[PDB]
C-alpha cells in the first residue's frame, strides 16, 4: 500500500492504523520505529495528536 508521510509502498512491512479520520492508515514498521506486530488497535502518531 502507498500510504505514509514519506510516501512509499509498504514493501514487506505493513502496519495498519485504526483512525476514524485517517488517510495515512497504512505505514511501514521502520518509519514509525516498530518491530513488534500490534496485538490490537494501532493508533498512528497523527491519530494520537487528533
Ligand atoms: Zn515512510
Ligand atoms: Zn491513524
Amino acid at each position: 500500500t502507498l500510504y505514509c508521510f514519506c510516501q512509499r509502498v509498504s514493501f514487506g512491512e505493513m502496519v495498519a492504523c485504526d483512525g476514524p479520520n485517517c488517510k495515512y492508515e497504512w505505514f511501514h514498521y521502520d518509519c514509525v520505529n516498530l518491530k513488534e506486530p500490534p496485538k490490537g488497535t494501532w493508533y498512528c502518531p497523527e491519530c494520537k495528536i487528533e
